[PDB]
């Protein structure tokens, strides 16, 4: 097992101000829904509203009755962040003697209800009772996508049982996700001919196959059987056979199902007993249909969805491949509802991520760690406010638009949000988990192999080995990555030559003599490690202009592995949204900031002044490094326009990834004089 510190100050902030938000929820007000529905004593207690409101006003905050509402997805998504905190290094010893304490508190609480509600319920036992039984699998009652909420729970019993260290909690949350993968199997043979793959069901066969791993040996086919109710296989083959079948589909409802589909490669190919249980016919579909179907969803995702941070969708869906100035600047910028702003839900850069890591962990490719890097840095870093730790739902490509962070519906923040009842979006389930695993994804072990996925300052030490590397890294502020790796025994370390890189720049020393950048068949350059090496590589940053296909005039820029954004005009957090969708707040648009974003070259085409722009930065180029690169911490990256006119000529470019309290452009408008 992996354990890495981390000394990047920007991302301590990200995940300390996570695990106090974490420790600010009481485990009574997020079990009343379970108790209640198990028939169990509630305490007086209250939920915590918004998406978290069930269909009584006397348990809701708000005193509302049947509101649209997710019931259990937020407790969920707490349960898997709770747990992620105990094995990763953001929070003090006492911060996890609290959270443990408070995770077992919800662990034990939600396994009581459901053995109190199989009691009530016996055709249903195994249901987590967050809503009635009665609204699976469509919703009803204004319980929506009863699936979704359902594997949060699942997901989140697999966390704890992973990372708790606390036996009986982890025995209970064994028995709780094996109990639930029994009722999904009891449920749907009692519903044969009712489809249970319509509606939104989230991750749930990757869950599954996720409770197959921990499952008793007499248990595990059961729970196989529960996971492959959840294989979509028409979308599979489709994607498989190379089609896109995205347009039109909600993009955060389809992402998971295919690093489900990677679970189910991963669940029989490390388990030789599952593996032999095949036919010969499964056994190759394992490749040609659910590793295929990822693959190549993955691929079309990037290459045709994607806009310059990693992200996709507009109004939470996939539209036509390639259109992505389209979406994002022809459906308005009218205050409320989903408009030009509803781009790029952040829910789906964290299913994103999940599905570069899985396939990464079985290809090897260094395109997926390109890839996690990049959204890492530029849709998940960047989708939180560093004096709150609050996280976004939306985040808008055309320019003028505040990003806007939910709030905590908690006593944390008081100081931000007073009293107000919280709204627990998605996104800020997801966004929670995003934080207390923040330090997850850094390096991955694989033998006496370990790969470098990400560039931060950090220490990284595994139980199954001796040795200990420190990294340290400030790219592209800077352009040296150190290494220094101390202990026993040997190990072969892995480096990406990024394509975010000035290419004949990079140079690799290795105990002070230079190596050639020669790849492995996977596209990773090698070094031998042991005690007392010492690497340094030198990785100049790129400077780019990237545009969309179907608009060579809408162009973002980045400099190394950082999207840039120019900061336009002050926001007010307190004022800068209106509402969409069930409680979702959107963000409101400043014309005045966008009119800034137009970028006018004083003389020639669009064309010659984007050719003017230079790799380096430097002097001359028609976008220019200001900063000094040995002042300062990597946030105080700046970038001015030259040969310009209007307001962009006076405009500051900085991190995307750590602006907020301005509205931004990341996209800009080319335009002839
Ligand atoms: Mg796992
Ligand atoms: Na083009
Ligand atoms: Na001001
Ligand atoms: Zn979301």
């Amino acid at each position: 097992m992996e354990n890495v510190t981390v000394a990047d100050e920007y991302l301590q902030n990200a995940g300390k101000k996570e695990v106090e938000y974490l420790l600010s929820f009481e485990p009574d007000r997020l079990l009343v829904e379970f108790r209640a529905q198990a028939g169990l004593d509630t305490k007086g207690a209250k939920n915590y509203g918004g998406w978290e409101n069930g269909p009584d006003e006397s348990r809701n905050p708000d005193g509302s009755s049947k509101p649209g509402r997710f019931t259990g997805h937020f407790v969920g998504h707490w349960i898997s962040a709770a747990s992620q905190a105990q094995r990763s290094t953001f929070a003090t010893a006492d911060q996890k003697a609290q959270l443990s304490a408070n995770l077992t508190a919800v662990v034990k609480g939600i396994r009581e209800a459901q053995e109190a509600y199989a009691k009530k319920d016996t055709a249903n036992a195994g249901f987590f009772p967050a809503f009635s039984a009665s609204v699976v699998p469509n919703g009803g009652g204004g319980l929506i996508v009863p699936f979704y909420n359902l594997h949060k729970v699942e997901a989140g019993m697999v966390q704890a049982y992973d990372y708790s260290t606390d036996a009986e909690t982890r025995e209970t949350a064994k028995a709780a996700a094996v109990d639930f993968a029994k009722w999904v199997v009891n449920w749907k043979s009692a519903h044969a001919s009712t489809d249970m793959l319509r509606t939104e069901y989230g991750g749930m066969n990757d869950a599954l196959y996720q409770v197959a791993e921990i499952a008793d040996a007499s248990d595990k086919q059961t729970v196989l059987t529960a996971a492959h109710l959840f294989d979509e296989t028409a979308l599979f083959q489709k994607l498989a056979n190379g089609q896109d079948p995205l347009n039109g589909l909600h993009a955060n409802t389809t992402i998971p199902k295919l690093t489900g589909a990677m679970q189910r490669y991963v669940a029989y190919t490390e388990d030789e007993d599952l593996y032999n249980s095949l036919s010969a016919d499964e056994r190759g579909k394992l490749t040609s249909l659910y590793l295929k179907a990822a693959q190549n969803f993955f691929d079309i995702v990037v290459k045709d969805h994607t806009y310059v941070n990693g992200g996709n969708s507009q109004s939470e869906h996939f539209h036509v491949a390639g259109e992505l100035w389209k979406d994002a600047t022809q459906n308005g910028d009218q205050n409320g509802g989903y408009r030009n702003f509803s781009t790029v839900e952040t829910c789906n850069e964290y299913n994103m991520l999940k599905l570069a890591r899985i396939l990464f962990q079985v290809t090897k490719d260094s395109k997926y760690s390109e890839y996690y890097e990049h959204t890492f840095i530029n849709a998940i870093v960047a989708s939180q406010n560093p004096e709150t730790g609050m996280t976004t739902y939306f985040q808008p490509m055309k320019a003028g638009y505040p990003k806007v962070f939910g709030i905590t519906g908690t006593d944390y923040d008081a100081d931000w949000f007073g009293g107000a009842i919280g709204e627990y979006w998605c996104c800020q389930g997801t966004g929670i988990e995003n934080f207390a695993k923040l330090n997850d994804s850094f390096y991955f072990t694989d033998e006496n192999n370990v790969y470098v996925n990400m560039f931060w300052s950090s220490t990284y030490t595994d139980t199954r080995h001796n040795l200990t590397i420190t990294q340290t890294a400030n790219v592209p502020k800077t352009e040296d990555v150190t290494f220094e790796v101390s202990g026993t025994g040997s190990a072969n370390l892995k480096l990406r030559v990024p394509d975010w890189a000035i290419t004949n720049g990079v140079k690799l020393v290795v105990d002070g003599t230079e190596q050639a950048l020669t790849k492995d068949e996977n596209g990773w350059v090698t070094v031998a490690i042991k005690d007392g090496a010492k690497i340094t590589y030198t990785l100049p940053a790129k400077l780019q202009a990237i545009d969309a296909a179907d608009n060579k005039d809408w162009v973002a820029f980045q400099y190394g592995p950082v999207v840039l954004a120019g900061a336009l005009t002050d926001t007010n957090y307190k004022t800068n949204y209106s509402y969409g969708g069930v409680k979702v707040r959107v963000a409101n648009y400043d014309s005045e900031a966008n009119a800034k974003a137009a970028v006018i070259p004083t003389s020639g085409s669009v064309t010659d002044w984007l050719k003017g722009i230079k790799e380096d930065a430097s002097e001359g180029s028609n976008l220019v490094r200001t900063d000094d690169p040995n002042t300062g911490n990597r946030e105080t990256l700046s970038f001015k326009f030259a040969n310009v006119d209007g307001d962009a000529a006076d405009l500051t470019l900085q991190p995307y990834y750590s602006t907020y309290k301005t509205t931004y452009a990341i996209y800009w408008d080319m335009a002839e004089v």
